[PDB]
């Protein structure tokens, strides 16, 4: 059966997503959680995501509930032979590296600030203090980028899935004017067909996260 | 040549990779870097981990900056054809979504709550906001266990590796009385020669944090046998 992906395009994660299916021609079954309306509690979705978050993909008895899980899934199922999620082992743990530095770092404090936002009102919140962060995060990228096109080496890969839609959510408050390799592969990233996935979720959440949270972002 | 591995014991995903270590029996060399006096921003490791973080592998020229993607490459290197990173596409993908909430949830979960006992002293956090937060982790691996003997399965995973030494670390703080699943699968993950591994760790960042976040935990919550 044909996988049913859970999603709210606002997430950065589930855009990582709808990218690699859009790259892929994956059909895939698309049904929407509202966030924001808090529909990743009702009892049928948390009984299968005890998390609580999307993306959250089923594919016939396997249930996914992380991004990185999926975009690795969704690679080894529909694109073998391809070069997004490499077979040679050294090339596959680097994607792999970079695809859990998007949960553990960027993501992290991309959602920490977000989460803030939402809850404290952006009047409230410390920007300074998730300026610093986010300008570290800012920082790793570009020396990542030293000696490769894309985020693990010279093809484009799940890494660069994975860093694009958050970056892209990053940058709605924090300009990429300092860092000259991670604006290029931003422009880059920015060319591909599949790309255009991105773009009504990351303008959705910069609208919902702008009423939520009473104010304008700077772009 | 042999992995290289940059640690600090005090932290979880460092016993994750210890624990699979002596599992597998794998000759590794051990770099000491000391979190708590801040040599991970000493100039040469921040080159090596920009994350400034441990564990940090280093095998040949492969840096891998993240204890899920060790436990994965030496899995793949020194378990080859096994069962704890199975063969099996659905298996693995099992396992590899459990790895992912680890990092997502409950790692995310505990070190929000000890970096604010550091940086801010125990006495000066909202440790009921971190109970609501952790119990929620709780919650959620005792229905991962209420479905599966193991949590990724039916037998041991690097699931379970990367897991319980986080899990024994939330566990110094809070209690598992109300978790009868997740009390034996820890039991039995305690029962496991490879958990040796996890024990020395746990103790010293139980001091360290005592020390700097100038309290004590509960004696009565962590889960011993
Ligand atoms: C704010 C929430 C946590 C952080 C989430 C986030 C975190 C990061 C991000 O780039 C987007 C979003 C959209 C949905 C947000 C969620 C909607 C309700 C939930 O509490
Ligand atoms: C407190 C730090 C962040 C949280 C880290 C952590 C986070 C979780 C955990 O179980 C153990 C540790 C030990 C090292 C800690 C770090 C040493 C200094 C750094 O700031
Ligand atoms: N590591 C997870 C993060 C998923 C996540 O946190 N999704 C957020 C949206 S960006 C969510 O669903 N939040 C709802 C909630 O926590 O209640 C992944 O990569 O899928
Ligand atoms: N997701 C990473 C988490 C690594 C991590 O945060 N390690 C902590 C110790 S538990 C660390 O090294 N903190 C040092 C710092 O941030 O400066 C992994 O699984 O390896």
């Amino acid at each position: 059966p044909k996988p049913i992906l859970y999603y709210d395009e606002r997430s950065p994660p589930v855009r990582s997503c709808l990218m690699l299916i859009k790259l892929l021609d994956i059909d895939v079954e698309l049904r929407f959680v509202n966030l924001f309306k808090g529909e990743q509690f009702q009892k049928d979705f948390l009984a299968l995501n005890p998390q609580h978050s999307v993306p959250t993909l089923v594919h016939g008895d396997l249930v996914l509930t992380d991004s990185h899980a999926i975009l690795i899934h969704l690679a080894e199922k529909f694109d073998e032979g391809g070069s997004l999620w490499p077979q040679e082992h050294a090339e596959r743990m680097k994607v792999l590296n970079l695809l859990l530095f998007e949960c553990s770092f960027l993501f992290r404090r991309d959602s920490d600030f977000m989460s803030a936002i939402v809850r404290q009102g952006f009047a409230n919140v410390d920007v300074a203090h998730h300026e610093r962060k986010l300008t570290e995060a800012y920082i790793i990228m570009e020396r990542y980028l030293e000696n490769s096109d894309f985020m693990a080496g010279p093809q484009l890969t799940l890494a660069d899935l994975s860093i694009v839609t958050t970056l892209s959510t990053v940058n709605l408050m924090f300009p990429l004017s300092q860092f000259p390799r991670l604006r290029r592969w931003f422009t880059a990233m920015q060319q591909l067909d599949a790309y255009e996935a991105n773009c009504s979720g990351l303008e959705k959440l910069r609208q919902t996260m702008e009423s939520v949270g009473s104010f304008q972002f700077p772009s």
